[PDB]
């Protein structure tokens, strides 16, 4: 059930996504700007081990659409992109270094929802 704060924890949420792609974090969150490209990476069992892809540019899409209800949504999408990376990669691949550094971006300023 929607509630009358959604609207402005949504904004926030949208704040974190706007930071998320901004330039200051552009050197390690780059990797998750767009859907992993599986086929063009030689990844040919991605889609075998990662049921449901996500990337920052399909929650901008899904925020812009107005799908998301609730912060806890959008929050649910993101952390399926970073979990999708550990799931993938050996933990000391450079991506999963990238993806822990964002992770700290997105989890700090979603902890400080008004
Ligand atoms: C392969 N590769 C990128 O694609 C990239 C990048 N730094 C940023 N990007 C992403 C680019 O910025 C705007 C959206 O695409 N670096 C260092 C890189 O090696
Ligand atoms: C999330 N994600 C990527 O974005 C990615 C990738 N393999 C390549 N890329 C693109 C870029 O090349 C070097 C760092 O990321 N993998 C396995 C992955 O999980």
């Amino acid at each position: 059930g929607s509630h009358m704060q959604d609207p402005e924890q949504l904004k926030h949420c949208n704040g974190i996504l706007k930071e998320l792609l901004s330039k200051k974090h552009a050197a390690y969150a780059w990797p998750f700007y767009k859907p992993v490209d599986a086929s063009a990476l030689g990844l040919h069992d991605y889609h075998d081990i990662i049921k449901h892809p996500m990337d920052l540019s399909t929650v901008k899409r899904k925020m812009e659409n107005r799908d998301y209800r609730d912060a806890q949504e959008f929050a649910a999408d993101v952390r399926l992109m970073f979990s999708n990376c550990y799931k993938y990669n050996p933990p000391d691949h450079d991506v999963v270094a990238m993806a822990r550094k964002l992770q700290d971006v997105f989890e700090f300023r979603y902890a400080k929802m008004p």
